[PDB]
């Protein structure tokens, strides 16, 4: 018998903000962004009720290799505390055989974030100089991306990553962008295409995405192994694909939301 | 107990093509390609034995409205002939609800093929003209896009070419590759931007893709609702992409055959 639905998401931008007047709000509608509108239409596309709730340790999700413990959104349905995370995460072999991933609605490549007039165009450029520092955030697949490549310029990349002093890494998107609109150049941000394209797009409009795509991959929908909410799930997302409402809510928060001209 | 898994497919380049000496040949070395390299690498992973056929039919897969009996690939897999489809399959809601899909290996999206030369930028172009005839693929997931489309310019060239006198419609991609050539400009056809990104780095080099994509999917690897081979199959596609296997096949098929310059 049909209940509420326990989703879990992460603050991110632009899929999901803190409406500046939260402290007002109660609910559902302390929240707002790409994954806020998409989890409405899948909610009334499968006919169910939901509560959204932030992940508490801020994490997207990662297995600890010595407890094997998963953090993270990945955790929260590995371990029962949610029935479904709507969220920028990102479809890996890894994760899918531990959680349901729908087809992906969105998808992306890990891309390079610089300080406007940073004299880098690509990842072979970065990889054979020293003093623009580069890193990753922490818990998530972009980080496993370079430590699991066997690929020259990636393996060469995450050597230095690795082990460079100051820690590379960051916790959150928000630090990592901060780290190069801060840094004057002399940092990079490695991220996926769709967050680096909005933050692009965004004041004090100084950072730049350069090259191609590291990558090709996309965000699904995720639901604990043998959910019977999978299958209901994944037909709406290539429901909403095909009527055009995906591509809809893209330009809603990104185009729409373009503060640089 | 374990047997020769039938591969079903479709002759299309640079996805399967017929080796020029094809009649000296037999078995699955008659073939080569971007799918048959895939097939290889998918039947390495998952320890199985393989036997390629193309479909007899020489289409993709769509249901009679009439008889609701599945044609081309996708009819292969419903009625039992086949036992995976390797091809560029495209992930369609319809197609979802009667067989199982993998995530996808490639993505694509509807884009616009032109005579070089051809004064048409983008689909609102071509949608308030009437000099230039526009059409698509029979039997195929572009064909029920526009078919289906409540978008507005979608709509309006659905409404043209549903009627256009003659035919705008075309049984295989060659054919409507022809089209464009032989047509003097006064043809543009619409297809996959895989499909076309290939054509267009291939001699005579007299085609262009123009424009935006129209939408955004992904081909997947088909298999029988509830086969066994669906989870190894998936999980086969998520390493292989992950340890760059897919990219560099991408390379090998697109990049390294470009005979344009
Ligand atoms: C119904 C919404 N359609 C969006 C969509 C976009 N794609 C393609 C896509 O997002 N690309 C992905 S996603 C991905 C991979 C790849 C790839 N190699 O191209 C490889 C590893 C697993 C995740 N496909 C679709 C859809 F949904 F039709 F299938
Ligand atoms: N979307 C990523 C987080 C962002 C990143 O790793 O760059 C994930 O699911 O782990
Ligand atoms: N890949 C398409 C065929 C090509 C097209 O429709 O343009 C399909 O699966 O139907």
């Amino acid at each position: 018998a049909n209940k509420t639905v326990v989703v879990t998401t992460i603050l991110e931008s632009p899929y999901v903000m803190m409406k500046k007047n939260h402290e007002m709000l109660e609910g559902n509608e302390r929240y707002e962004g790409y994954c806020v509108d998409l989890a409405a239409e899948i909610a009334k596309h499968c006919g169910f009720k939901y509560k959204l709730t932030i992940v508490g340790d801020g994490k997207y999700g990662a297995r600890d290799a010595d407890t094997k413990i998963w953090n993270g959104m990945v955790g929260e349905l590995v371990y029962g505390k949610a029935d479904i995370a709507i969220a920028p995460l990102t479809i890996t072999l890894v994760r899918e055989e531990v959680i349901d991933f729908s087809k992906p609605f969105m998808s992306l490549g890990i891309s390079i974030m610089i300080k406007k007039g940073t004299p880098i165009e690509s990842a072979e450029d970065l990889s054979k100089q020293t003093e623009i520092a580069y890193g990753t955030l922490d818990s998530g697949s972009t980080k496993e991306f370079f430590r699991r490549s066997k690929i020259a310029v990636f393996d060469k990349m995450w050597t230095y990553m690795r082990s460079a002093e100051p820690s590379v890494f960051v916790r959150t998107t928000a630090e990592g962008v901060a780290r190069v609109r801060k840094s004057k150049g002399k940092y990079a941000y490695l991220l996926e295409s769709t967050m680096n394209e909005y933050i692009e797009q965004r004041k004090p409009c100084d950072t730049m995405k350069v090259g191609g795509n590291l990558d090709s991959k996309g965000y699904g929908i995720a639901t604990p192994k043998g959910s019977s909410l999978g299958t209901p799930v994944n037909l709406a997302v290539l429901k909403l694909s095909e009527q055009g409402v995906l591509d809809k809510l893209k330009n809603k928060w990104w185009y729409d939301k373009g503060e640089c001209g």
